């Protein structure tokens, strides 16, 4: 399984000057859930954001740089490596990635932030023509989690 794990507002804003424009607990429970055991890719811009692979997951970075090697952290060099990793594999960001992926993957783990944030990195278009909502699930409000949000769960139709 080939999947897209994304957190995107009202526009399709995912980052500004590389960080999430928002913070939100209940979405990272959200990926720690889904992702755990299998694997995340993502390009080299998302991860230099965190700076450290995300604890039990395989964490597979792409870019062009041969001198890549973090510890933790499989490499990549080609959109084509992916088709060769094992397992549910997680297209995790960012941007360029998104781009890339967005008409190979079989279906899309999506939060909507339900909010307006600035942004300068976009989420790709998608048209529900496209896709089918196998659920949608409105996120939980409280002290930590101030921000309205939906978990939809898309599949290619
Ligand atoms: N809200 C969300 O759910 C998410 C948001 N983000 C956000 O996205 C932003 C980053 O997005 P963006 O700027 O597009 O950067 P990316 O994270 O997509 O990384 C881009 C880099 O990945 C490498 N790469 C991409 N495609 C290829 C390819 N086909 N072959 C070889 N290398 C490739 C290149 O690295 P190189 O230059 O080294 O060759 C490229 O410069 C950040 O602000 C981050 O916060 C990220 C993930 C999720
Ligand atoms: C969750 C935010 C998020 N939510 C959703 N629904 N999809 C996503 N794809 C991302 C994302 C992302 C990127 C920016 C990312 C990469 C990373 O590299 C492994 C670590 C984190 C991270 C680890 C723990 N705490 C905060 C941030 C986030």
């Amino acid at each position: 399984t080939l999947s897209i794990l994304v957190a995107h507002d009202l526009q399709r804003v995912i980052g500004f000057e590389n960080q999430l424009p928002w913070h939100l607990p209940n979405d990272l429970k959200h990926v720690k859930k889904l992702s755990t055991g299998h694997t995340l890719v993502m390009g080299r811009k998302t991860f230099e954001s965190i700076g450290k692979p995300l604890p039990n997951r395989r964490n597979v970075v792409l870019t062009s740089d041969t001198s890549f090697n973090v510890e933790g952290v499989d490499v990549i060099h080609s959109i084509e490596d992916i088709y060769q990793l094992p397992g549910h594999v997680f297209i995790f960001g960012g941007q360029t990635l998104f781009e890339e992926m967005i008409d190979k993957v079989d279906d899309m783990y999506i939060t909507v932030i339900e909010g307006k944030f600035r942004g300068d990195t976009f989420f790709p278009p998608y048209t529900f023509e496209d896709w089918e909502v196998a659920s949608s699930v409105e996120g939980k409000l409280d002290e930590k989690n101030t921000i309205p949000h939906t978990f939809l769960h898309l599949i290619r139709k």
